[PDB]
């Protein structure tokens, strides 16, 4: 990564046992869940393309997704190299050539290019820029290995509301729901989706109940 | 997080693994239990909103909690805009702008912006009223998923007076009573509920006995 | 904490996820083992009052034992204030207010107010004095959850002699004998309340044998 | 390794426990599976000659694998040899020597050579030389320790399409398949592979089907 | 610790956890082998007589030996004051006071006179002399706790020779013969303890055989 | 050990934790399998002779071993002071005196007067003088505990060639052939060693075949 050091210079850092074996361990024991997006991105606080791509080579399985996801960064690289040409044609002698697509992934950039341009003063983040790719590619994995419709999701007969409730918004989280629809689906699909019991319960409550009122109102 | 470095200036770190990784465990091991608070604060000590949004979206399970969470942080957003309303229109070039209750959130600021509040002379403490939300928040979770009230706390016929006021005091604080009350709940409903034989010895004690003095007399 | 950096100032550092574990792991595998004292003292070290209050709202057990030492630092937090009263009244701009119990115990006083008197010339020490209330109270925990009296500490007829005195010092150690005790209890009452067989070969050692002797005696 | 310190200057800092017992780990745990590769680039950044050896001689199975790497190394060195031959005969007075390719594996190197090549200005980087070589051993190794053609991958007719392609590209990896035939494979041989019911739905979808579209396809 | 820190002067570090943790796990899993011995000095390196009374009292078993070694300490800090008196009366303002005994082992010193101390011009090295009364301690204790006389060693029938030399030099370590006794014990009782087969291989070899040459002949 | 700091001056460090616990651990674990040794020169980066001591007395077990070490190390401390005799008597005020044989064992010597020399300018390297002397004794123990001769590696008639190669070289590794025979064993007793079938596909082969191609020739 490149670190702000004791002295206040941005110099590259190699990234660390610890990180190395924390990512590969979160998806050995969460696969594509939700949060292993979140904890992979700060896993990946101040990386290079070079450790983003670390980090994605030293997992093991679920190749599937990771071919999935060369598939999004390759579109996303397409897409960059569209909106920002370079100039064909040899280098300035000395100076920093502009990244292309492969570049940016760090497949066709050294770990000196991508210092370079990420201590540029202003900063070219193609660490960031990479990971936000990445991101868009883990999104689509993780809806893609959601294995539950929220419709399928009722309460069942003697299923504390609780536990109905922390199954809805899981699956609304795997499903990739908008948070607008996260703050809807209260008022509508969680009391349809309700065993009978508690739906008389909710319906009785009048519209525009908190989800604590709701959970407080079927304990 | 924000950390004075070696040489004593304000600068941003990247959230170490091993902060990641506890708190991920703290809560996959006590849930909701109260003391997980003051755990949560610990290890967010120095944290931007950014870091605790990671710290907030690691949090795998619990889903009905996290969303309960979201609506606690909402309505302390609506309130600081409401205190604190901010000049709509164009940022005056190189300066920094006020912070709305979503920039405060981490959901409409970027880091960049977060560190130059909390590292501004004097700080906008972002990370620090952020943090101040989020337990608001936790501990209403606590309140709700505290499983018995201290009505129900009684001694039992072979039970040791000791394991009956660590069951007490544990459901106080789950319940969230006020110190005020955890001081006085001694002179009242604690010998109240205990047993009949620890009962008799509490009540020849006289009033104004300290905890230790009716634990030495039940022992 | 407050530590000394690299470049000898006194600054102001977050409490380590390590200190937070290694406090939480010891209170849960010893309870109230005599060594816990030592053991939160040490991991203690540097602690602003802050810290000290972390450490011991990270522990989830035991609520009777934190509610007695919650007593104990109110009575020194009120004879503090009975040596120390304070102005009342509005503070001097700019200036340090003098601390009152609550402020040393870390519930009325802000980080910003403890480490202001920590770094002081010369330091207020606030971490040091409140660290002492509470190590007071600990001391009484320890003392209440003994179990047996040194005057049941008796060695079995095939129990090594060894692990005897093991037990011996084990149980006086938790009753809180003072050293003059624990120096002068072998020319007593370990050998009263040794085995027939080694209290003979005691009884003939004469007496100003030490603990090696005895040991080496009745080996 | 040689890092950067905290003011700048690349020195010489020794192999850490954990990164020494990280490599033991990891070849213990995933053998010559495709992903220890990066791995070990990983975990050997910034590495001297003498590091990648301790690296490697640190491996105490697989000596078959460490025997034919070696025969590798020998290989690039003798290759290196005929492109940078030395001036045989005294060095000159204090001066820097030129690296054989024994030099570079650092069989005939002092670290104290190899710090002064990998730090002079310009550096000859003799650390990432050698692990361009070991890292050829190490692929040719993968390759030959990949127990299955991806001929033989078929679908069954239970299997989930997911877990089928994950066989796949798991396959395509350690065969050593370059990117251009794991982007090509999904038009031809994952379809011609895939069993009848999922291989009418994907022969239906038309030329041009991305990965993720085949895959829903199949769900 | 005392430390130099990353720019030349001595200064105080609390200790680590790590440390803490490393002391009581090694005494819980080897209670008094004579390789503890080693152990404890290392991890005291740096100690103040501060740091030795934490990492001893952490202990919470083998109290027969803590009061054994407690025994050896006074007899040391009053071997010391009979060598070294100290002026009575008052300390010259702003001055370092001559250390006794109990302040060697840290029971009548602050750790800011320890610090002092350790931190004259020259030292007065209060941590590493309290450190050499607590190993000759120690050392008791592993001589009291060795089970096993060195006569008591004989090689089984059918016990390999290199086993019954590893028990025969962990008996003498434990006994704390002299090198010179282990350096000797080679042409003799090694030799007479062995069983009937090796003793004549070994008779035969002549005096001045080598350990590794009667090992090799007994193979 | 001896590092340099964060400001380029060579300064002793304490022995950490980690590395005592490394140690230990990896010959509980791995006993004198020859990777241990390479490990122990890792974990030995930069260390005194004090500290090469803790390493090597921190071991518990293998007392015969450690015998036949001190042996060795006595036999190169006997040679080094033929070699290199020092002056008797007085050494000159404040000056740094020549070290003898058990000097640079460490036995003989003070902490300081190891730092003074392997700080000097130029260096008088005698942790490095004295590790290579305990590698000379390890090396030996390795080839003594090595329980099985390279005549009796033969491949089973049903196991699989790289099984047997792997047997081939880790016992090769043990009995401690040079790299020359190493390299050269693959033309000859590797191939007479194995099964007749396999013998028959190498013996057609031809010479010159590597061992990657042997390999796949009885794969
Ligand atoms: O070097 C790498 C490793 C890797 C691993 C898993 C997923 C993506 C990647 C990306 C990469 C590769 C080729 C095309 C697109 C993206 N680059
Ligand atoms: O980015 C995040 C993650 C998160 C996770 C759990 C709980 C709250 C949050 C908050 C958030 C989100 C949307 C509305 C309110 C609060 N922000
Ligand atoms: O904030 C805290 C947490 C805590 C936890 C356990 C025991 C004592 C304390 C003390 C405290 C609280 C209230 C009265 C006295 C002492 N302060
Ligand atoms: O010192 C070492 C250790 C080692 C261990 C495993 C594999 C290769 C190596 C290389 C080495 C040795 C001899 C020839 C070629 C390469 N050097
Ligand atoms: O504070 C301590 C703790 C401790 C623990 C175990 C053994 C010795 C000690 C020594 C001590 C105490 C009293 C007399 C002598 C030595 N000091
Ligand atoms: O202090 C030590 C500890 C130790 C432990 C195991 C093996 C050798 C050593 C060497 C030592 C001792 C005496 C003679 C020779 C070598 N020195």
């Amino acid at each position: 990564p490149i670190v702000q050091n004791l002295q206040g210079q941005m110099v590259h850092q190699c990234i660390s046992p610890r990180t190395l074996n924390a990512w590969v361990k979160v998806v050995e024991e969460k696969a594509f869940s939700p949060e292993v997006i979140p904890m992979f991105s700060a896993l990946s606080c101040g990386a290079t393309p070079q450790d983003l791509n670390t980090m994605l080579n030293t997992v093991g399985g679920h190749q599937a997704a990771m071919q999935m996801l060369k598939e999004t960064i390759n579109e996303e690289a397409a897409e960059w190299d569209r909106l920002h040409p370079v100039h064909a044609g040899p280098i300035a002698p000395g100076q920093m050539r502009e990244p292309r697509g492969s570049d940016i992934a760090g497949t066709t950039s050294t770990l000196q290019e991508q210092i370079g341009w990420m201590t540029h003063n202003p900063p070219i983040p193609v660490g960031e820029i990479y990971k936000r790719w990445i991101i868009l590619g883990l999104n689509k994995i993780v809806r893609m290995y959601s294995p539950t419709s929220i419709l399928d999701i009722r309460q069942g007969p003697k299923e504390p509301f609780r536990d109905y409730v922390d199954r809805f918004y899981k699956t609304l989280r795997a499903e990739q729901a908008s948070q607008e629809v996260k703050n809807a689906a209260t008022e509508t699909l969680l009391v349809q989706n309700a065993n009978p019991d508690c739906k008389t319960i909710l319906k009785a409550l009048g519209p525009g109940a908190t989800l604590e009122e709701m959970m407080t109102a079927c304990q």
